[PDB]
């Protein structure tokens, strides 16, 4: 059983954060579900007091193998398995600070879970991610192209809504790297349509998120796949 065989829905999820940001270490956990394909939930909290930054800008942070794949697209991040991933994450928030993350995978019972890394250096303290400012992130089109001869790298551009309604940019590259010691294939040059939707659990006590993606891949412009050897 691999690939796509192993991702039989209903399945769940699990995270463990380790981050830091400008100084200020914290940690979050969470635990999720993915009822059906391309839609993955997850409630995440911050397990050391409140969330040093904003929520909104810890999305990204907080599954690409949920991603629904028509059949016409390679699923290359469930193509991994089994053996698994890594992904590593640079997010530019333009004019603010850069933080990356670090993340590996495992698959048990039904469950992905994830245990992250968060390093942001160079923020400004008064900036939109430090004084949690951000509403949330439009939603956006992460381009998916081979990278190296065993990877793939994903690239975004995200706008995100502050309070006052007007928008900062964070520039996003990803690179996925198999780590199971096998060749994977490679899909071909595609986009993944994702959208965040995040809210708050009226009970929980901790400072928490409950957050939605909905991602789906799709062959958006069919000749771009020439343009990458
Ligand atoms: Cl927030
Ligand atoms: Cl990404
Ligand atoms: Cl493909």
């Amino acid at each position: 059983a691999s690939g796509r065989a192993l991702f039989q829905y209903p399945m769940t999820s699990k995270i463990e954060l380790n981050g830091e940001i400008n100084g200020k270490k914290f940690k979050v956990a969470g635990e999720g579900f993915t009822p059906s394909s391309g839609r993955f939930n997850m409630h995440a909290y911050c397990t050391t007091g409140d969330l040093p930054m904003s929520w909104v800008v810890i999305a990204s942070p907080l599954f690409h193998m949920f991603a629904h794949y028509p059949e016409d697209i390679t699923h290359f991040f469930q193509e991994c398995f089994p053996g698994s991933y890594t992904l590593d994450r640079t997010l530019r928030m333009e004019g603010d600070g850069t933080l990356t993350t670090h993340h590996e995978y495992s698959l048990e019972d039904g469950c992905v879970t994830s245990k992250t890394t968060l390093n942001a250096s160079g923020f400004d303290p008064k900036g939109a991610t430090m004084t949690k400012s951000f509403v949330k992130q439009l939603p956006n089109e992460v381009k998916i192209t081979p990278h190296g001869p065993n990877g793939i790298r994903l690239t975004s551009t995200v706008l995100y809504l502050k309070e006052d309604g007007t928008i900062q940019i964070g520039t996003q590259d990803c690179i996925v790297t198999p780590v199971g010691g096998r060749k994977v294939t490679q899909p071909k040059a595609h986009f993944l349509h994702t959208q965040i939707i995040q809210k708050k659990d009226p009970n929980d006590t901790r400072d928490h998120i409950v957050q939605t993606e909905l991602a789906v891949a799709g062959n958006l412009w069919h000749g771009m796949d020439e343009l990458y050897k």
